Protein backbone atom coordinates (compact mmCIF):
# COMPACT_ATOMS: atom_id res chain seq x y z
CA UNK A 1 0.00 0.00 0.00
CA UNK A 2 2.48 2.72 1.26
CA UNK A 3 4.07 3.61 -2.09
CA UNK A 4 1.26 2.57 -4.49
CA UNK A 5 1.10 6.13 -5.85
CA UNK A 6 4.75 5.87 -6.98
CA UNK A 7 4.61 2.46 -8.58
CA UNK A 8 4.95 2.41 -12.33
CA UNK A 9 7.17 3.29 -15.23
CA UNK A 10 7.81 7.00 -15.54
CA UNK A 11 9.51 8.95 -18.35
CA UNK A 12 11.22 12.31 -17.88
CA UNK A 13 9.33 15.07 -19.72
CA UNK A 14 10.92 18.22 -18.28
CA UNK A 15 13.95 19.31 -16.27
CA UNK A 16 15.07 22.58 -14.77
CA UNK A 17 18.52 23.41 -13.37
CA UNK A 18 19.96 19.84 -13.64
CA UNK A 19 23.27 21.16 -14.96
CA UNK A 20 23.71 23.35 -11.91
CA UNK A 21 22.82 20.39 -9.69
CA UNK A 22 25.36 18.14 -11.37
CA UNK A 23 27.96 20.87 -11.07
CA UNK A 24 27.45 20.97 -7.27
CA UNK A 25 27.81 17.21 -7.22
CA UNK A 26 31.16 17.39 -8.93
CA UNK A 27 30.17 15.71 -12.15
CA UNK A 28 32.62 16.58 -14.91
CA UNK A 29 31.86 18.49 -18.08
CA UNK A 30 31.70 15.51 -20.46
CA UNK A 31 29.23 13.71 -18.31
CA UNK A 32 27.17 16.81 -17.72
CA UNK A 33 26.78 17.26 -21.50
CA UNK A 34 25.49 13.70 -21.91
CA UNK A 35 23.41 13.68 -18.84
CA UNK A 36 21.81 16.96 -19.45
CA UNK A 37 20.31 15.54 -22.69
CA UNK A 38 19.17 12.25 -21.12
CA UNK A 39 15.48 11.49 -20.80
CA UNK A 40 15.51 8.64 -18.30
CA UNK A 41 12.84 6.22 -17.33
CA UNK A 42 12.28 5.60 -13.61
CA UNK A 43 10.67 2.31 -12.68
CA UNK A 44 9.36 1.95 -9.11
CA UNK A 45 8.15 -1.32 -7.72
CA UNK A 46 7.43 -2.83 -4.28
CA UNK A 47 7.70 -6.31 -2.73
CA UNK A 48 6.34 -6.01 0.78
CA UNK A 49 8.57 -3.53 2.71
CA UNK A 50 11.22 -3.49 0.00
CA UNK A 51 11.00 -0.68 -2.58
CA UNK A 52 13.01 -0.81 -5.81
CA UNK A 53 13.78 2.24 -7.91
CA UNK A 54 15.43 1.76 -11.28
CA UNK A 55 16.68 4.64 -13.40
CA UNK A 56 17.39 3.79 -17.01
CA UNK A 57 19.01 5.88 -19.67
CA UNK A 58 21.05 5.40 -22.74
CA UNK A 59 24.35 6.36 -21.05
CA UNK A 60 23.80 4.88 -17.58
CA UNK A 61 21.43 2.72 -15.54
CA UNK A 62 21.13 2.55 -11.69
CA UNK A 63 19.01 0.60 -9.31
CA UNK A 64 18.47 0.77 -5.55
CA UNK A 65 16.40 -1.41 -3.29
CA UNK A 66 15.62 -0.29 0.22
CA UNK A 67 13.38 -0.38 3.25
CA UNK A 68 11.96 2.95 4.42
CA UNK A 69 13.92 4.26 7.34
CA UNK A 70 16.88 1.85 6.99
CA UNK A 71 20.25 3.26 5.90
CA UNK A 72 21.93 1.62 2.92
CA UNK A 73 25.12 2.06 0.95
CA UNK A 74 24.62 3.32 -2.64
CA UNK A 75 26.82 3.88 -5.61
CA UNK A 76 25.26 6.81 -7.50
CA UNK A 77 25.05 7.30 -11.26
CA UNK A 78 28.01 9.63 -11.01
CA UNK A 79 30.04 7.20 -8.96
CA UNK A 80 29.69 8.63 -5.51
CA UNK A 81 29.76 6.19 -2.59
CA UNK A 82 27.04 7.47 -0.35
CA UNK A 83 25.03 6.57 2.72
CA UNK A 84 21.35 6.75 1.86
CA UNK A 85 18.17 6.86 3.85
CA UNK A 86 14.70 7.03 2.33
CA UNK A 87 11.49 7.87 4.20
CA UNK A 88 7.83 8.57 3.20
CA UNK A 89 6.51 11.84 4.90
CA UNK A 90 3.14 13.29 3.85
CA UNK A 91 3.08 11.63 0.50
CA UNK A 92 6.70 12.69 -0.20
CA UNK A 93 9.42 10.06 -0.71
CA UNK A 94 12.50 11.72 0.73
CA UNK A 95 15.92 10.34 -0.15
CA UNK A 96 18.94 11.78 1.64
CA UNK A 97 22.48 10.97 0.53
CA UNK A 98 25.51 11.70 2.73
CA UNK A 99 29.17 11.43 1.73
CA UNK A 100 32.46 13.21 2.41
CA UNK A 101 30.75 15.64 4.83
CA UNK A 102 28.20 16.66 2.15
CA UNK A 103 24.48 16.03 1.66
CA UNK A 104 21.91 16.08 -1.10
CA UNK A 105 18.23 15.39 -1.12
CA UNK A 106 16.02 13.78 -3.75
CA UNK A 107 12.35 14.29 -3.01
CA UNK A 108 9.55 12.76 -5.05
CA UNK A 109 5.88 13.55 -4.88
CA UNK A 110 2.79 13.07 -6.97
CA UNK A 111 1.32 16.20 -8.58
CA UNK A 112 -1.92 15.35 -10.33
CA UNK A 113 -0.88 12.69 -12.87
CA UNK A 114 2.86 13.55 -12.70
CA UNK A 115 5.74 12.42 -10.51
CA UNK A 116 7.88 15.39 -9.57
CA UNK A 117 11.49 15.02 -8.41
CA UNK A 118 13.20 17.81 -6.56
CA UNK A 119 17.00 17.62 -6.32
CA UNK A 120 18.67 19.93 -3.82
CA UNK A 121 22.35 20.46 -3.15
CA UNK A 122 23.47 23.63 -1.31
CA UNK A 123 21.71 26.54 -3.02
CA UNK A 124 20.70 24.60 -6.14
CA UNK A 125 17.18 23.30 -6.68
CA UNK A 126 16.48 21.18 -9.72
CA UNK A 127 12.95 20.08 -10.68
CA UNK A 128 12.44 16.96 -12.88
CA UNK A 129 8.91 16.09 -14.04
CA UNK A 130 8.04 12.55 -14.95
CA UNK A 131 4.93 11.19 -16.66
CA UNK A 132 3.62 7.67 -16.92
CA UNK A 133 5.25 5.93 -19.78
C1 LIG B 1 20.77 10.45 -16.21
C2 LIG B 1 22.29 10.41 -16.18
C3 LIG B 1 22.84 10.95 -14.85
C4 LIG B 1 24.36 10.85 -14.78
C5 LIG B 1 25.09 11.79 -13.79
C6 LIG B 1 24.33 12.63 -12.80
C7 LIG B 1 23.92 11.83 -11.61
C8 LIG B 1 23.23 12.79 -10.72
C9 LIG B 1 22.51 12.12 -9.66
C10 LIG B 1 21.25 11.48 -10.22
C11 LIG B 1 20.07 12.36 -10.01
C12 LIG B 1 18.83 11.67 -10.46
C13 LIG B 1 18.12 12.21 -11.66
C14 LIG B 1 16.80 11.54 -12.03
O1 LIG B 1 16.46 10.45 -11.52
O2 LIG B 1 16.10 12.13 -12.90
Amino acid sequence: HMCDAFVGTWKLVSSENFDDYMKELGVGFATRKVAGMAKPNTIISVNGDVITLKTESTFKNTEISFILGQEFDEVTADDRKVKSTITLDGGVLVHVQKWDGKSTTLKRKREDDKLVLELVMKGVTCTRVYERA
